[PDB]
């Protein structure tokens, strides 16, 4: 006729069982080749928690799931929007629908350059997982860019526009990103479930039933503050429970680790023959390409991990063993990082002497809360017309807001708190988890 590919709807309604949202819907065509793309399929092989995965059994939802939840997430408030707060009726506050299939695109395209474990991946090799989405969905080698071409030639760069936060519409932007965007409403309530925190939860559909749109971005009617705080609490039960979690940041350090000593042995002249790992050469060379990220997956990494187990080098070896076995460090807690560094620098040499290389059984580490403008990086209310943040009427945000933690986290491996008078020595000074 010829109906654009703007326009182009599915015969019937396509569907996605999800165990957060019930149902995943999809009407558009362009959205259902979108999900269909190689780029968007990777995600199917990768976890949306990479190494905290292995801290809760049975976590093991891919970030593909993930995507497609903030992408339903957006087109309930779409939806929402267009039904009664549209430009039509609210004129400059209001909501404009045909920016509908750009705030899909960019909330269902917005993870699609994270990789395997792609926080630990992420610093190992010097990658940028928001700006590998920006480069998939305006380089014409992919499937992504090669859809979104088809919707307009200037579309790849206004999507991608909308990840970066150079988007001209507010409204669009804060919907995929902001202190209480589609994607933050998703992950805490995904990783709610399959991690078993109860306390994860929020709901939802009190957060919608006040979600607004206006002239600079997305407001929420005043009555609804507790569901708003209720969001709050929840993000903080997520952080405690699960992300900054110890055991599941002990399992970070292990893969660090890992892949550290890895990249050591790959440059050293005669320590590691070959260790089988193809697709990850690339990136110990560090020179990679877009097809060589691409190729990369938890499975895939997963198994070069096995086959490490073999490798004639105890520490590369058993580290992959602590890693499949999925057993983290242990650690405990410290205020002082100058007063403590001598107990830490001694207890580190009755590691030694036990047979643990420090540089390799041994970390130090610390840690993204809500804090009002020094903005976009607060979630406003409306009253009657007009707009007043969170802590300024929330006694228990701004509580939350002014307390930040500087926690101090020393590993070791569990084995030391298990020939054996260093163990007794060791164990001397830590009590419930904290030094002495
Ligand atoms: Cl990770
Ligand atoms: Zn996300």
């Amino acid at each position: 006729m010829t109906i654009p590919y703007k326009e182009q709807r599915l015969p019937i309604e396509k569907v996605f069982r999800d165990p957060v949202h019930n149902y995943i819907h999809v009407q558009h065509q362009v959205i259902l080749d979108l999900i269909n793309s190689a780029e968007v399929q990777r995600l199917r092989r990768i976890k949306q928690l990479g190494t905290s995965s292995f801290t809760f059994h049975g976590a093991e939802h891919s970030r593909f799931s993930h995507s497609l939840g903030v992408y339903e997430i957006t087109r309930r408030i779409c939806e929402i929007f267009q039904r009664n707060y549209s430009v039509e009726r609210l004129g400059e506050n209001g909501w404009n629908d045909d920016e509908r299939l750009i705030t899909l695109c960019a909330a269902l395209l917005h993870d699609v350059g994270h990789g395997p474990y792609s926080h630990t991946f992420e610093h190992i090799f010097d990658t940028n997982h928001e700006a590998i989405t920006v480069q998939i969905i305006t380089s014409p080698e992919t499937e992504v860019y090669q859809i979104l071409n088809r919707v307009s030639a200037d579309f790849p760069e206004k999507v991608a526009s909308v990840i970066t936060k150079q988007y001209p519409n507010p409204q669009v932007v804060q919907m995929i990103s902001s202190q209480i965007d589609a994607d933050r409403m998703d992950y805490l309530l995904r990783d709610a479930y399959f991690t078993g925190t109860e306390y994860g939860t929020f709901d939802l559909t009190r957060i919608l039933r006040v979600i607004r749109p206006y002239k600079g971005g997305i407001a929420f009617a005043m009555n609804g503050m507790h569901a708003v705080e209720d969001y709050i609490v929840s993000r903080y039960q997520m952080y405690v429970q699960v992300y900054f979690h110890p055991v599941s940041r002990g399992m970070e350090v292990i893969l660090d680790h890992l892949l550290h000593r890895a990249k050591e042995l790959f440059e050293n002249p005669e320590f590691d023959y070959d260790l089988q790992a193809s697709l990850l050469v690339p990136f110990f060379k560090g020179d990679f390409t877009l097809q060589e990220y691409l190729k990369l997956d938890d499975g895939v990494l997963s198994t070069y991990f096995t086959q490490w187990m073999d490798v004639p080098d105890s520490i590369l070896g058993d580290l992959a063993k602590r890693f499949l076995m999925r057993k983290p460090l242990k650690s405990a807690t410290f205020t002082n990082e100058k007063e403590s560094a001598a107990t830490i620098a001694y207890l580190r040499e009755l590691i030694e002497k036990v047979g643990f290389n420090p540089k390799y059984y041994t970390a130090i580490n610390s840690s993204l809360p809500y804090d009002f403008y020094r903005r976009t990086q607060i979630e406003l209310m409306q009253k009657d017309g007009s707009l007043v943040e969170l802590a300024t009427v929330s006694p228990l945000v701004a509580a939350l807001a002014g307390q930040s933690q500087g926690d101090e986290r020393f590993y070791f491996p569990k084995e030391m708190l298990d020939f054996d008078e260093t163990y007794r020595e060791f164990s001397s000074y830590i009590h419930n988890g904290a030094l002495v």
